[PDB]
């Protein structure tokens, strides 16, 4: 089975589309090599076409159906509750595409006559209609880079209607909200916020006695899930308690849009047909994380790596061992690859084994050290920050509906760059701009959050504890990874930053209330003689509840 198969119309954007950075003083500011910033478009669809369609081949043995009969057990604990419509209409976010048939997002949140009745009809089709495709849309996603010598192809977004992603939400929002972690446990890691997730990668090192640690990197992974793959996981969703209609639902999607279906591009045209997983629908994140999981899992026993510690974010993998010796971990390492690659995972670059903590990157990030103001180390997450500092140029040139650099901010906060570079570049245009209290829309693991700048010491004191505002001698290879950056970007360095963070300081504390928090907190980094800071009050009041709960990227989900 191919992954997919195409007609030969092409993939159409629905509107222009810019590509380059634009010259602007703001952007300039933070950012001088604009031609090196780029944004992907539906002119190099046809290459990432190229890459995403191949066909798969799938081998499963008694490792592969152990794991999953220990998966399922697990699974059965569950009991998932059907979301009402109300509540499903309410994740949908104010900007998700609008309906073919008559209404948008809006309507869908003030719960319009019109949307209401097209989503209960779309529901009760999934409950009478067990077989008929489903249709979805394929657009190449605009996405900024920086050029590497050339440039990565768009990537490819499939979706269904907003009525067929409404009635998902009811289905299935609570499964997919779940379920991982109780069969996944520990090892699932959408439900780490940054503090914890450290903790959990620096304490799974250090109860080895001799760790060695990867990261496993499938090829085009979405591409590399087979209709087996698909309906496995459904077998998992079924364990759980559930409404019958959900029931119904499951199954219907299942088949009709889960494990594939038609391709339609922005112009009503015939595309093709998917034959893997729709990188647009609720049970991605889940489904690519259980799948990933359950691989993974068999693979490890059938290489024999001995005391496997697993962390998985969809088709993100960690993998941290007992180490057999240097010869022994590297044909280990092979041939969990071949378990893999028979599995339907095969690698894009092969795994290397490592055996120092901060040489592994789970999700763009990996481990680095750092002192508080007593002294004290603290291990925090960071990331090679070129893609962030592209983003946050683009972000600053053009409105876009979803704010990566506020992103960055709170999932990177402890980070030198995140600190001296973002937070002095935004909260000096916040407060030019008069917007400190404007909200903005951001992401943390795939949803989408609206959050008040002003709230961000708060924000950052609870995902990342106090130390995140003091931290200081980092290490070596972190200073110069980013000063080596800055130097490509022709971003200025890092002690032009902090002369503009102390302006930008003092004009925070002289507003006095939220803006003064700002200031004291999220620059003390920049003066000399510190501050002192305590707890805020307002941190713990922090309903963050849902924020590290599960992974949702592509799954159209909005919390307030
Ligand atoms: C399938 C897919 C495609 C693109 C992005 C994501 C995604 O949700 N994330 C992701 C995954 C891997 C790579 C990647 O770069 C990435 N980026 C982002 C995020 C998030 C995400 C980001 C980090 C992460 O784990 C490491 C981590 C965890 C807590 C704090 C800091 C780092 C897990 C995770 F899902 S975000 O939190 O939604 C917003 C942000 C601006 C931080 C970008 N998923
Ligand atoms: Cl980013
Ligand atoms: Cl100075």
């Amino acid at each position: 089975s191919m992954s997919y198969t195409w007609t030969g119309a092409l993939i159409t954007p629905c509107a222009a589309e810019e590509s380059k950075l634009p010259i602007n003083p703001l952007s300039n500011s933070l950012l001088r090599h604009h031609n090196m910033v780029y944004a992907t478009t539906s002119r190099s669809a046809s290459l990432r076409q190229k890459k995403v369609t191949f066909d798969r081949l799938q081998v499963l043995d008694d490792h592969y159906r152990d794991v999953l009969k220990e998966m399922k057990a697990k699974a059965s604990t569950v009991k998932a509750k059907l979301l009402s419509i109300e509540e499903a209409c309410k994740l949908t976010p104010p900007h998700s595409a609008k309906s073919k048939f008559g209404y948008g997002a809006k309507d869908v949140r003030n719960l319009s006559s019109r949307a209401v009745n097209h989503i209960r009809s779309v529901w009760e089709d999934l409950l009478e209609d067990t077989e008929t495709p489903i249709d979805t849309t394929i657009m190449a996603k605009s996405e900024v880079f920086c050029v590497q010598p050339g440039r990565k192809p768009a990537r490819l977004i499939v979706f269904p209607d907003l009525g067929v992603r409404v009635c998902e939400k009811m289905a299935l929002y609570d499964v997919v909200s779940t379920l991982p972690q109780a069969v996944m446990g520990s090892s699932y890691g959408f439900q780490y916020s940054p503090k914890q997730r450290v903790e959990f990668l620096v304490n799974t090192w250090k109860s080895k006695k001799c760790p060695m640690g990867f990261s496993y990197d499938t090829r085009c992974f979405d591409s590399t899930v087979t209709e087996s793959d698909i309906r496995v996981e459904e077998s998992i969703y079924q364990c759980c308690d559930l409404a019958p209609e959900a029931r119904q639902a499951i199954r219907s999607l299942t088949e009709r849009l889960y494990i594939g279906g038609p391709l339609t591009n922005s112009k009503g045209q015939n595309c093709g047909y998917r034959r893997c997983r729709a990188s647009g629908v609720l049970t991605t994140s889940c489904g690519n994380t259980l799948t990933c999981y359950l691989k993974a899992t068999a693979a490890c026993r059938a290489a024999k790596l001995q005391d496997c510690t697993m962390l998985v974010n969809g088709d993100d993998l960690v993998v941290i061992c007992e180490s057999a010796g240097t010869q022994e971990d590297a044909a280990a390492l092979r041939a969990f690859t071949e378990a893999m690659t028979r599995y339907s995972a095969p690698p894009g670059d092969p795994p290397q084994p490592e055996y120092d903590l901060e040489l592994i990157t789970s999700c763009s990030s990996n481990v680095s050290v750092a002192h508080d103001a007593s002294g004290k180390r603290v291990y925090y997450l960071t990331r090679d920050p070129t893609t962030p500092l592209a983003r946050a140029a683009w972000e600053t040139a053009r409105h876009t509906p979803i704010n990566s650099w506020l992103g960055n901010i709170i999932m990177y906060a402890p980070t030198l760059w995140a600190r001296m570079i973002l937070m002095t570049h935004f909260f000096s245009i916040l407060l030019a701009q008069e917007q400190l209290e404007k909200a903005l829309d951001c992401q943390i693991y795939g949803a989408c959050y609206s959050i008040e700048p002003l709230d961000l010491p708060q924000i950052i004191e609870r995902l990342h504890g106090l130390s995140a505002f003091t931290l200081h001698s980092y290490s070596p290879g972190e200073i110069n990874r980013v000063a080596s950056c800055l130097r490509k970007l022709g971003v200025p360095p890092l002690r032009t930053w902090r002369h503009r963070a102390r302006s930008v300081r003092a004009k925070l504390l002289s507003q006095g209330g939220r803006a003064a928090t700002c200031g004291r907190y999220l620059f003390n980094w920049a003066v000399r003689t510190k501050l002192k800071l305590t707890p805020i009050p307002a941190a713990s009041q922090l309903d963050l509840s849902g924020w590290f709960v599960a992974g949702y990227s592509g799954g159209d989900i909005y919390h307030s």
